Formats: structure tokens, sequence, C-alpha cells
């Protein structure tokens, strides 16, 4: 399902490596690692993304995601 | 063949690590790591790209790409 | 705790291939090759980051970050 | 020897996962992954590249270029 | 030591894969994977950067530097 689609509000990138994004008003987090500078630079330069999981509750993971 | 030619409107990262673009209104995937950040690259500054594969139906997999 | 939040005023590359950023007026370092990309994007960018740690004295190692 | 110098005026990902960049009007390949992100930023600010081969014909491989 | 600071005037991707920068006249080369990148980014940015090893001269390895 697609969870959300917004604007990066922040980015966080955790202590175990994993990589940290609130998109509208919700926090998700991945574990590829190849996403890190993709996410950044879609934040850095104010892109819309949607993050697509089968769970969409905050805190969830995901490992899917369109860039505008 | 060209199979497309144009700006990037927009890109995906597929659960399957696999990387996805829509490019004159077809979209192409791609499973090679080394084009993301390429890609990705030539979406956020607007380079035209060049889909080049055998075929080119939208959903269709390649491996080559021209960047103007 | 959250140990800075600010600007990168400078970041170091270290001979043993850890990252040092300066936010608020103290170092900090890190040993996650990972965040040195995204430490530097910020920093060019001029996006403001919170070192968090558990230990925020000038000279402390850090792996966790927010980017705003 | 200085096989051309000038702006990059296309970049490719090639099949083979080499890439091929034109400069001065003739075509020169590389099978250095790590060049890959490094031409394709000197293409999008327009810098001048000089590659660097002890075979300088269109077609020929490289693994030197200056930038600037 | 501090060997030069000021902003990268060219840089080269060498054959063996080590990485040269041009600083205030003088060259210098590291054979640090992950700086290419970021000297590049750097040079690119006209960051002012600090080479910092115990070696001077021009022609001299260095694994640190400071990003201003
Ligand atoms: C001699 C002719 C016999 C049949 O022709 C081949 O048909 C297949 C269709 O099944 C074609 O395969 C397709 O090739 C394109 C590229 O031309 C794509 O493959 C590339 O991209 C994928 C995904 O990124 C992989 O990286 C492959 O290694 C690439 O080559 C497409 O996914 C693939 O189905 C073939 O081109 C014809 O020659
Ligand atoms: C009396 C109480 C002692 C037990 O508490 C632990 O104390 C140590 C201090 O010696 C703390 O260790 C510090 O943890 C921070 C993160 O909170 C830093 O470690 C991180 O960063 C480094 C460098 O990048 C490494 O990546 C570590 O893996 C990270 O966790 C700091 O460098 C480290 O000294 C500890 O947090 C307390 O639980
Ligand atoms: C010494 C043997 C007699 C002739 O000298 C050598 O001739 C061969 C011709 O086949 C030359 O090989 C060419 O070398 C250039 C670099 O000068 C290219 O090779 C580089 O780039 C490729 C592709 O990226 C690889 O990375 C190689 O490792 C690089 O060295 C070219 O592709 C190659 O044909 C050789 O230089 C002469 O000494
Ligand atoms: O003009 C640059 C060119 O770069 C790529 O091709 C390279 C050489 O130009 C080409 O001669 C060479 O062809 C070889 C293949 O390497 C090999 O795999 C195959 O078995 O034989 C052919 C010769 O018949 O390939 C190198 C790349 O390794 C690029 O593929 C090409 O489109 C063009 O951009
Ligand atoms: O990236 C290349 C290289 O950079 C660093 O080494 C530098 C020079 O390449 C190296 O020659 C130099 O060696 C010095 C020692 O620092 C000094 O202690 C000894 O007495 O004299 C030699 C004289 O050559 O060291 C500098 C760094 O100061 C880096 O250390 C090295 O690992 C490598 O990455
Ligand atoms: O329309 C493009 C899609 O690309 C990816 O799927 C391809 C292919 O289209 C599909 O049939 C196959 O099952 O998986 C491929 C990837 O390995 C994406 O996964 C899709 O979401 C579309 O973007
Ligand atoms: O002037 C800097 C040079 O860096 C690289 O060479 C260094 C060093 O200068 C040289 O003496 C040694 O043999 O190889 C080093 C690299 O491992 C480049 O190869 C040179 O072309 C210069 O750029």
């Amino acid at each position: 399902a697609d969870c959300a689609k917004g604007k990066i509000e922040f980015s966080k990138y955790n202590e175990d490596n994993t990589f940290t994004v609130k998109v509208s008003g919700r926090e998700y987090w991945t574990n590829r690692w190849n996403l890190q500078p993709l996410l950044q630079s879609a934040q850095l330069t104010g892109m819309t993304v949607t993050i697509i999981s089968n769970t969409c509750s905050s805190g969830s993971g995901f490992a899917e995601v369109q860039f505008n």
C-alpha cells in the first residue's frame, strides 16, 4: 500500500545503521543502505516521496519508495 | 533500440532491489546497482536519458542508458 | 542525548578512516563509513544536523544523527 | 598520452557494466566503476576532463582522467 | 602538519586507483577510496580543503583532510 506521500520532514541515521524518514507525520525506516543517499537527495531538493509497504503504521519498515 | 528518450518523470526503488524509471510515458526497470545513483542524479538535474534495450514496451528491463 | 544541533562548521577525514564534524563549537567523530557522504552533503547545503550520542562533550563519538 | 581534453558530450552506461564518455568527438570507455559517479558529476557541471591512456583512438579504454 | 590550504585546482583519478588533487600549487595523492567522492565534491563546490600529512612536498601522499 501507499503508506505516505509527501515531503521528507527529517531523515535520521540510526545506530543500527538503518535510516528513518518522517513523511506525512509518520516515521518509517529502511535497512537498505543504498536508499540512504537517494532519500537524502530527495530531502535536499524537496521532492515528494511515496513510502510503499504492507505495514503503514508509524515506526514501520519499508523497502520500496517512489521519487516524484 | 532506443526505447525512450526524455527526462525521467519518476523513479522507484523496488522491494527486490531493482530500480524503475518512467521515461516518455513508459516504465523501465534495471537490476544494475550502479545505475541507481546515476539515474536518480539524472532525474534530479533534469538530464535527458535514452533507455536502450531490445525490449521497449512499458515494463521491460534495460541495462544500457545514455545520459545527455 | 541531543549533543549539538546546528550547521556543520567543518568536517575532517581522519587517518584511521573515522570522520569528524564540528557542530555548535564542539567536535564529534563517527566510524560509520555511510555517514561520510551524508554529512558532507549536509555541510555543503547548510542542512541543520543533530548529533545524537550518550556522550556529548567535545571529542566524543556518535553513530546517530538527524538531518533537517 | 592525453587522448582528449574537453567537455563530456554524453556518457553511457554499457550492458557489460563499463562506462563510455564522448569527449572532443571521440568515445572512450572505462571499466573502473568508481569513475562513473565522478564522470557524471563532471558532465553535469560542464567541467573539462582529460582522458589519459596509451591508446587514444576513438573506442579505446582508459583508467586515468583529470578533472579540470 | 598542515601541508596546503585552498581550493582544489584539479583532481585526477590514477590508473592504480589512487586519487591526486592539486592544492596551493602542490600535488598530493591518497589511496583512500572513500576520499574520492568527498574530494571531488569539494572541488565541484569550491570548498577550501586543508591537506594534512607529515610529508608536505608536492607529490606526497595523505590520508587526512579537513573540509571548510
Ligand atoms: C538471438 C535472439 C533470441 C531472443 O532475443 C532476446 O529476447 C530476450 C527477451 O526474453 C531479450 O531480453 C531482454 O533484454 C533486455 C536488454 O536488451 C533486458 O535485459 C537487460 O536488462 C536486464 C534488467 O536490467 C538485465 O540486466 C539483463 O542482463 C540485460 O541484458 C530485458 O530485461 C531482457 O528481458 C534479449 O534482449 C533478446 O536478445
Ligand atoms: C558508567 C556507565 C557506563 C556505561 O554506559 C556507556 O558508556 C559509554 C562511555 O564509555 C558510552 O559509549 C559511547 O557511546 C556513544 C553513543 O551513545 C558513542 O558510540 C557510538 O559511536 C561510536 C563511534 O562512531 C561507535 O559507532 C559506537 O558503536 C556507537 O555506539 C561513543 O563513541 C561511545 O564511547 C555508552 O553509550 C554508554 O551506554
Ligand atoms: C606493453 C605491451 C605492448 C604494447 O603496450 C601495451 O599495449 C596495450 C594495447 O593493447 C595497451 O593497453 C591499453 O592500455 C590502456 C591504458 O593505457 C587501456 O587500459 C586501461 O583501461 C582499461 C579499461 O578501463 C583497463 O582499466 C586497464 O587496466 C587500463 O590499463 C586500454 O583499454 C588498453 O587496451 C597498453 O597500455 C600498452 O602498454
Ligand atoms: O565507443 C565506446 C564503446 O564502449 C563500449 O565498448 C568497448 C569497446 O569500444 C568495444 O570495442 C568492445 O567490444 C568487445 C567487447 O568488449 C566484448 O565483450 C565482446 O566479446 O567483443 C566486443 C568486440 O566484438 O567492448 C568495450 C567494452 O568492454 C560499449 O559497449 C560500446 O557501445 C561503445 O560505447
Ligand atoms: O594515501 C597515501 C598514504 O597517506 C598517508 O601517508 C603519508 C605518506 O604517503 C607517507 O609517505 C608518509 O610517511 C612518513 C611517516 O608519516 C613518518 O612517520 C615517517 O617517519 O616518515 C615517512 C616518510 O615518508 O606518511 C604520510 C602521512 O603522514 C597514510 O599514512 C598512508 O597510510 C597512506 O594512506
Ligand atoms: O513497470 C515497471 C515495473 O518494474 C518492476 O517490475 C519488473 C517487471 O515489470 C515485473 O513484471 C517483474 O515481476 O519484476 C520486475 C522487477 O524485477 C517493479 O517491481 C514494478 O513495481 C514496476 O515498477
Ligand atoms: O603528483 C602526484 C602523483 O600522484 C600519483 O603518483 C603517486 C606518487 O606521486 C608516485 O611517486 C608513485 O609512484 O605513485 C603514487 C600513486 O600511487 C599519480 O600516479 C601521478 O601521476 C601524480 O598524479
